[PDB]
Parts: C-alpha cells; sequence; structure tokens
C-alpha cells in the first residue's frame, strides 16, 4: 500500500496551503522547521488532525482513505505516552487484547506478541518495567521502540512517526532509525517528521519532504536531494551539511520566493502526472472493560507512591483523632464535641478527594491516542477506571477510618450505626470525588482544577449544618443548601449519633422540663437544626448523594466523550 | 585583563579532571556535548561553583583569583532572569544603583545607563515592558540582550555567558553574537559556552575549548581547529560541518583515546610554557531595602493578574458571609451562629495565605544570581520583599474583610471592637503567611512545600477550640494546642465578640438561675472553652502571634541565608 496526496489545503489563516506529494512503500521523511506544517503535514496523512478544515484528498495508493483508515495505521505519537508503571510483555499484551481477540483464541495471538519482540530487540528488557520520573527501568532508546512496536500488532501498511528522535541521545538514534529501515524491506511505508538529522539517516531515506512556513519548499528522494539547490540559485559548498543547509534560505543565510522555483523545477511537473493519473468496536464490552481496569489496577499497585501515602494519611489522622476525642462522654459538651469531629470526618472526605483530579489528567494525551486508535470506546475507558481508581482507592479511607474512630471514640455501640457511618462516609467520599472527577475531566492543566474546587469546597461546608444553623438563614439564599455535598453526610452523621443520647446528668429532659434554651437530649438538638427525626430523614441524604454521584458522573463522562481528540 | 588556569580537577567522582588552557582578551567559547563539564568549566572560571571540590588554580593575568572577583565579572545564566514585568530602562537602572551610588551622584551614573543603551541596540525597545508567559513585550532575542547589558553596567574585565543562544530562533542569533565580538574590541574578555553552533558564529572565534566526558578533547583558536584532525586520525571531508564534526568522535562515528594525541601534540606543549611560566556591601542598606523593595513593588502592581483575583475573591466572600449571617440574632442560635463564622475567617487567612509559599520560589533563580553578584545581602532581599509582597496584600484582605462583614453581621457595635478584630484578622494573616513563608523559602519546587502545608494546617484547625473544646482532650496530648495559629485568632476574636451579649431571652442568666446545662449569658460560653476573662487573655494570644511571626521568620531568614548558593 501506498500513500499519495494532492492540492492539500488546510485552514485552522491556511497553516498547510500548496501542499501535494506522492509516498513509496520504503522510509519517507517530512524535514523543516517545527514552526511550519511540519507536524501538520504529519497528522493530515495520519487523519489525526480534524477533517473540517482539509480540502485536498490523501488518495491511499489510488483508493481513497476509509474511515477505518486509522485502526491500520500506528501513529508513534512524540512524547513516550506507554505505561511506565508496566512491564514491556504486559504492555505489548495490552494492545494485542483490544484489537485481535475478535475471533481467535488466546495462544493463537500469542505468537505475533513475541513475533514482534525480537525485531524491535526488545527481547533483553521484554520482563522489565518500562521506567518513568518516578521510578527507574528501561533506557530511553527502549522506551520508544516499545511505543512503535505497540502498534505493530495489527497488521500496518502504513506506520507513522511524530518525531522520534526527540530526546533519545543521539548516539542511540541510528540502531532504531536504522531498524526503521529493516521494517521496510517488508513493505511497511514509514512516514516519519524526523527533527534536525545530522547526517547517519540522511542517506538512508527513500523520499523526504522538506516542508517551511506553510509552503512545499521540496520533496523528492535523498539522492537527488543535493543536485537540486546546486542548479537553483543556492549554494552548499563544502564544510556544510546538507540536512542543515536546506533550511538556511528560510533564516536569510522571500518567504515564498525559495519554493516558487519549485513549481518551475523538474520534480512538481512529473509529480502532478502520477496525481493527474491516480485522480481518474471490534471487540466486545466486557472484555473492554476487563483489559482498561486490569492495566489501570495494575499502574496503580505498581506505583504504590502517592496510593499508600493517603492511606497511611488515614490511619495517621485517624488515629489522632481516635487520640483526641478518646472516649467522649454525654456531659455539658457532648453536642459541641461530637459534632465537632463529624463535621471534620465529611469535610475531610470532601476535601481529600481533591486528588482525585489527577485521574483524567495525566493520562488525557494517552486517552487522545488509544480512543482515537480504536482501543476502546469511551464508556469503556470511563467506567474502567472508576471501577480501578475510585472504588479501591475512597472506599479504603472509610472503612479503615471509621474502624479506628469509631470504638476509640464511642459514638453509638450498635451494629448498624457503626454501618451506616460507614456507609455515609464512603457515600461523600465518592460523591465529592466524583464531583471533583467532572470539573477536571477532559482538560491538561490542574491550575484551575484545583482552583474551581478549593474555593467551591468552602461555599459548601458553609452550608453543612455546623457554622451556620441552617434553618436561620432567610430563604432567598438559602436555597443554596442542597446544592452542597457535605451537608448530606454531615446531616446522616447526625441523625445516626443523636438519636438515643441524652448530654444532661442529673436530670432527665424527656417530656417535662422547665427553664428552657436547654437542649439537653439528643433529638432535640437536630430539631434546631431542622433534621428531621424520622428514620426516612437519614436515608433521605443518601439518595440525594447518590443522586449527586450519577448526576456529576454523567458530566464527566459527557466531557470526555464531546472532547476534541483531533 | 586574560585569564588562564592550569590543571583544574574538580570532584563532586571527578567532573572535570585534567582541564588547562589559556584565555584571550577576545571572544573564547566552550563548546562539546552537555553531559560532560561543558557547563562545569564555565561556572569554574565565574567561580560559580563551590571551591571545595576544586584543586587546580584559575589565574586571572597572572594574578591569582581575588573574592571580590566576582564582582567584577558578570554572568549571564542561561535562562532569562531579568524582571519581565518592568520596562528595560528600569531593567537597567535596578543594577545601576545597587553597584555604582557609593560616591557618584544620582546623574553622574545617568550616563552609562544610556551609554550602554546603543551598543546594545536597546534603544528601540528601551521605554517598553519585557515580558513574560503571562503578558507580551519585548521579543526573545532582546530579552537576551537585557541580561547582557544588565551586568555591563559596572566595569567588567570578564565577561561570561551561560549558552546565550538557548532557545532564541537562529534567525536572530547572529546579530547578538556578531555584538559580542563587538565590544570585545574594547578589551572586554568574552567567555560563553555556546551550545551547538553551526557555522555562523565558528568562523567569529578568537579562541575555542571543546570539552567532553570531563575530558579536555582540544583548545585553541577556531581557524587552527580544521587543521587539528585532518592529522590526527579522524576525516572530516566534504558535506560535513566542522562545528558538528567534533563531537561524532564521542558518539562512535575509547572514552579517554580522542584526548590522549592532545597530549601528544603541537598545542598542550607550549600552551604548559605559558602555564609553567606565570606560576612564576559597597552601598548602604536604606539604599539597597529601597531598591530591592521599589522593584518588588513595581512587580506587583505591574502583573495585576493574581494580586487583585485575591482582592475580588476577598470582596465576594465578605460579601457572601455578609449575605449568609445577614443581622445574626441574640436568639438560641447565637452561639451556635457567630462562633461558626469567626472559626471560619481566621482558618481561611490561615488557609487563603498557602498562596504565600509562591514568594521566595519564583524569584528563587534570581535570588540566588543577584545575591551571588553582589547586588544585595541577604537581610535586603528578604526585608526588601515583606515591606512590599507581604505587607500591602495579607492586610488588604483583612481591612477590606472585615469592613464587609461587621457591620452586615451585627457582631458587637464598638469602636475597638472592630479594631480589635481587624487588628487580629492581620495577625494570623501575618503569622499564617510568616509560617507559610517559612517551610517553603529556599525550595525550588512547591509540591512539598504546600503537601507540607495542606496536612498540617488541618493539624491546627482542629486545635482550634471549634470542633474540640480544648479543656476536654487529656492532657497527654492537649499541650499541642499550643503550636497552632488558628487558636489565637479564633480565641482572640471569640474574647472580643462574647463579653456582653446574652443569648437567653426571656431571663436573664448573670448571677441567679437554675436549670444548668443552659449557656444564656456570654461569659459562660467561654469558661467551657477555657478562654480567660480577664483583658490579659486577649492580648494573651497576640504576644503569642507576634512572637510566632519572629519565630517563624528567621527560621526563613536562615533558609535563605544558609542555602547552597553555587
Ligand atoms: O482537609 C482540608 C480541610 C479540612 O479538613 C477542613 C476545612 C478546610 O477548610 C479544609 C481545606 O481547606 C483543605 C484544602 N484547602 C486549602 C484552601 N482553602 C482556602 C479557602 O479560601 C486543601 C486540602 C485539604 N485536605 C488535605 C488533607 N490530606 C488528607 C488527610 O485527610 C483541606
Ligand atoms: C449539575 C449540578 C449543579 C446539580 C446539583 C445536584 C443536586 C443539587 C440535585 C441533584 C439531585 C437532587 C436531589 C434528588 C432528590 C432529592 C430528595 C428530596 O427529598 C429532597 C431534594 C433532593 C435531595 C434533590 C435536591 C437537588 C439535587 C440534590
Ligand atoms: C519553631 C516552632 C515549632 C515554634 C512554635 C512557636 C510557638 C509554639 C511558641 C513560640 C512563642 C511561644 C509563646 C510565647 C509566650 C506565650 C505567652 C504565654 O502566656 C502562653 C504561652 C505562649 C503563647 C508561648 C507558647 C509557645 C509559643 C507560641
Amino acid at each position: 500500500a501506498v500513500l499519495s496526496f494532492h492540492n492539500i489545503c488546510y485552514r485552522v489563516k491556511e497553516i498547510l496551503s500548496n501542499i501535494n506529494g506522492i509516498m513509496k512503500p520504503g522510509l519517507n521523511a517530512i524535514l523543516g522547521p517545527t514552526g511550519g506544517g511540519k507536524s501538520s503535514l504529519l497528522d493530515v496523512l495520519a487523519a489525526r488532525k480534524d477533517p473540517s478544515g482539509l480540502s485536498g484528498d490523501v488518495l491511499i495508493n489510488g483508493a481513497p482513505r476509509p474511515a477505518n483508515f486509522k485502526c491500520n495505521s500506528g501513529y508513534v505519537v512524540q512524547d513516550d505516552v506507554v505505561m511506565g508503571t508496566l512491564t514491556v510483555r504486559e504492555n505489548l499484551q495490552f494492545s494485542a487484547a483490544l484489537r485481535l481477540a475478535t475471533t481467535m483464541t488466546n495462544h493463537e495471538k500469542n505468537e505475533r506478541i513475541n513475533r514482534v519482540i525480537q525485531e524491535l530487540g526488545l527481547d533483553k528488557v521484554a520482563d522489565s518495567k518500562v521506567g518513568t520520573q518516578f521510578i527507574r527501568g528501561v533506557s530511553g532508546g527502549e522506551r520508544k521502540r516499545t511505543s512503535i512496536g505497540m502498534e505493530l500488532i495489527t497488521d500496518p501498511s502504513i506506520l507513522f512517526l511524530d518525531e522520534p528522535t526527540t530526546g533519545l541521545d543521539s548516539s542511540t538514534a541510528n540502531a532504531v532509525l536504522l531498524l526503521l529501515k529493516r521494517m521496510s524491506k517488508q513493505g511497511r511505508t514509514i512516514i516519519f517528521s524526523i527533527h534536525q538529522p545530522r547526517y547517519s539517516i540522511f542517506k538512508l531515506f527513500d523520499s523526504l519532504t522538506l516542508l517551511a512556513s506553510g509552503r512545499l519548499m521540496f520533496h523528492g528522494p535523498a539522492q537527488e536531494a543535493l543536485g537540486y539547490f546546486e542548479s537553483a540559485g543556492y549554494h552548499c559548498e563544502a564544510y556544510n551539511n546538507p540536512a542543515d543547509f536546506f533550511l538556511d534560505i528560510i533564516n536569510g543565510d522571500l518567504i515564498e520566493k525559495l519554493a516558487e522555483i519549485y513549481v518551475n523545477s523538474s520534480f512538481y511537473k512529473e509529480t502532478k502526472a502520477e496525481l493527474h493519473q491516480l485522480s481518474g468496536y471490534t471487540t466486545s464490552f466486557c472484555h473492554q472493560l476487563r483489559w482498561v481496569s486490569k492495566r489501570s489496577f495494575k499502574n496503580l499497585l505498581g506505583n504504590p507512591q502517592a496510593s499508600i501515602a493517603q492511606i497511611i494519611v488515614t490511619v495517621v489522622l485517624g488515629l489522632v483523632i481516635g487520640a483526641i476525642y478518646f472516649g467522649l462522654k454525654n456531659d455539658s459538651t457532648g453536642i459541641q464535641n461530637r459534632a465537632g469531629v463529624l463535621f471534620f470526618l465529611t469535610t475531610n472526605q470532601c476535601f481529600s478527594s481533591v486528588s482525585a483530579v489527577e485521574l483524567f489528567v495525566v493520562e488525557k494525551k494517552l486517552f487522545i491516542h488509544e480512543y482515537i486508535s480504536g482501543y476502546y470506546r469511551v464508556s469503556s475507558y470511563f467506567l474502567g477506571k472508576l471501577l480501578s481508581d475510585l472504588l479501591p482507592m475512597r472506599m479504603l479511607p472509610s472503612i479503615i477510618f471509621t474502624c479506628i474512630v469509631y470504638f476509640m471514640l464511642g459514638l453509638k455501640p450498635k451494629a448498624d450505626a457503626f454501618f451506616v457511618m460507614m456507609f455515609t462516609l464512603m457515600m461523600v467520599a465518592y460523591s465529592a470525588s466524583s464531583m471533583a472527577l467532572a470539573i477536571a475531566a477532559g482538560q491538561s492543566v490542574v491550575s484551575v482544577a484545583t482552583l474551581l474546587m478549593t474555593i467551591c469546597f468552602v461555599f459548601m461546608m458553609i452550608f453543612s449544618g455546623l457554622l451556620v444553623n441552617l434553618t436561620t438563614i432567610a430563604s432567598w439564599l438559602s436555597w443554596l443548601q442542597y446544592f452542597s455535598i457535605p451537608r448530606y453526610g454531615f446531616t446522616a452523621l447526625q441523625h445516626n449519633e443523636f438519636l438515643g443520647q441524652n448530654f444532661c446528668p442529673g436530670l432527665n429532659a424527656t417530656g417535662n422540663n422547665p427553664c428552657n434554651y436547654a437542649t439537653c437530649t439528643g433529638e432535640e438538638y437536630l430539631v434546631k437544626q431542622g433534621i428531621d427525626l424520622s428514620p426516612w430523614g437519614l436515608w433521605k441524604n443518601h439518595v440525594a448523594l447518590a443522586c449527586m454521584i450519577v448526576i456529576f458522573l454523567t458530566i464527566a463522562y459527557l466531557k470526555l466523550l464531546f472532547l476534541k481528540k483531533y
């Protein structure tokens, strides 16, 4: 399969104006400065831009590009987006299970995971972890190689590479770039956009397309690239690199004058002659959930640097709160002391789950790459990570928390009340995290994603029945009490706590008491807060919290589905 | 003045082992890969490394290097550390006032601010703001030029440049690098370490010193640099750049073998022959405070993007708190409602001043550069920014705040009580900011500087007399209540608030009342919290808060003074 393209007009201002060229099933290249359409022409051929501003036609071996061209052709993006906290054997296994297991069996597809493991040369680092900025692993020259084989699993006719030697320590650059020539003998069309090649790959170019400032300068093979400028008016004599010279006419030793002789050159008049002649998901849903979770669950425990940091800070906080209110009694300072701690637990769960914004913003460029390549639907990436990084990461600081703080305090020695506290602590922890998930998904920078959290969760802990006595704010702004997660947690934690206690030893304030403004018995404390004493008045909050989850979850699912991924 | 150095042995592993060379009062260069001692040799000649691991002698024109060599010789660091939110006319004025005004007058030194303004060519952008990532200004080619003239004010014999063309859009690279040759005609010795020169400056090198992997490869002028390798065993024929070839022997088309012929070459045997022959603050304190503040105060209002963002979020928070507790009455919900708001004000000041960690961590590399160059003492940089970015930035969210929230609430309609609230709100705001200043000064990354804040200020708002009733925690951990800023704010805000109110209409609970556990009169509310009713018991907190400032300020002054600035 060969690629070709004609009269490509791309507008955002036209960033890619008058570009036409033909590829070969060999090893091609897109050179030039990065300010022009160098990166832009590669995404056009990869169908990675949006097709709105495009005008021309990318004709693949005479056929027009179908909609499943993107699932047939890999695209190694610039930065290493491989899963760093996994092993390269499993890292090739992740893509292999998401694009092949429809009709072939398991051990059938096990062949091509090993068949590609020595053509890359990855057998010496096959069973090692990759390597991140938080951990050490395989060297950086083979972080790029496992990116290449990851899209080599599905059988490619075309293979793009966005700048595959940016930050790769050029002593290691030749072996991967010789390896792309070795793949090209079988028929794999390779169209990369290398960044400042010195000389070593420049002898091994089957074609090249230099592009600068949105104007097509030169397209032709590298052996006849030297013989262009020496009869075109631009002398590159000895002690001058040829791959470095070609951009010096743009540097000024005119912005369109460097390319207008290419219209009247001996390349474009016959390249058009071919172009004027040539112009005449896949895997099941339960399997897609089973693999994005298994990748994410292995990524969770594989880097337990911040996951278990949340565990040990939940243990010692529940020990400190346990040491402070150790054996809190039913004296005068019962309502002041046990409504205080229940305020702290719900607002901490509201505030410790600001870290959930760092969920869809680390792997955002990974998700944009893996959705558009066809690994999974958005409904699989979204649901798969909630079962992996949201359920067994917010459930833990509610049952590790409440087993320590409850009996060390002596709140209410029942068996359901220990459970309707553990349930409502994980109900605010799922609700507040999914709220922080909502207004931070589909974003790249967590500057405003944390700025919009920390000034909004203080617009909620005000309206939470401790600092305010909610039934005393006048009604024209007291409607805001319903739009606040910690009110439902605090009230549900108060309703199962102040129901049998009387904070008043030496008397009884059940039915007969003079000298009011007392609040001796516990239910009178709740009616001053306006919390309903009915048993529905506990579970009124949870069905308001469960609706708070699902409302705030589907806006997060929308923001990933309605995200511009081009 | 000419520089020279002999047998330079630098250990951290020896990063700079056997390097010796001579400079010329011309234009020198330090080439090679960045992994070796390329950047390391420049800091040695600039006396920018620490002199601990150094063994050899940097001999300047036969004299040894004095301790005031660093104030005599500029050093343009790699990144642009000029003040971006100032005008280049004032940007040259800042250095001019800090190193010249001891004996000459003001308008005398005004000559050399203009005398250097056209040799750089900065007259067209003299009265414009420089340019940052938050604002636009002068182009990036002249951001580097104002860095050069900023150390040209004091009369230099020697002038270093750490990589002066890293990210400078090489079409603009020649004019600044031709300008360094134009400065070299007067006698200014220029020793830079340029990064990958292509050819254009390579013809204009008065000397060069290539260095790779801590082993001295070649030192000699560029005209006799070509004639080295063609009789040394390494052929660089036509269509090969000479400045790019010299590192290909390290790339492998042996780590010490490339330099051992330089020991038996026709350069080192006579360079040693000179070396074996040659081996035979300033400005007043009130003026230094007056200029670092004027720079910082102009940097504050010159970029009012986040400064006035704190103002408008203080106004609308004080309006929202004003709208919530609008006219709070003396009913049963008086203690629940007005001790709640006073908890919120002190903890917000404790928590809104987490942004004070972004004070000595933005200009840290600026401070390291400007202290070591001799602009000011550490006591001037530290005190100058407190009078600029700490006084009129935390005073504003305590008098803009308390004028709105006080009379809209109706707290206590005195005239001192409005002031002993405004005083104690700015006492926590200065204390908590200076605590956040303390454990974040002298650091580069605000990851742990915010991580150690947000988990410590919740170890303080627990012990603040609202969630806990401090006199009920057993004494073996209740000693922790003194190590907490918001307890002193909340208590001082409570002591001036609960002193005449009785929250109990229809009765009086002054001296005669049955049916206790009432808390009807306001002073009985304070004695349950253990807050002393004596008038010293208000100001007990402020003299504990003023000692909290000075203790937490001098650890910040220590961390800048005892900071490794090499
Ligand atoms: O925990 C709180 C918090 C709280 O427990 C009770 C009241 C609070 O106001 C907070 C809180 O504010 C908080 C964080 N916010 C800092 C910015 N607040 C500025 C308000 O204008 C930022 C982070 C944060 N918690 C991180 C705790 N780490 C896990 C241990 O539970 C908090
Ligand atoms: C997208 C965002 C802004 C929507 C906010 C979600 C909140 C405000 C919505 C979603 C579900 C709603 C709740 C669902 C049903 C109940 C139970 C009823 O007995 C009291 C009201 C209450 C509790 C509703 C209040 C408003 C509510 C909590
Ligand atoms: C470096 C850090 C850890 C030191 C912490 C500072 C705090 C804990 C120190 C510094 C100054 C000290 C205060 C100064 C004097 C008083 C007034 C006295 O009537 C009560 C104790 C009290 C209030 C001290 C308590 C402890 C104190 C507040």
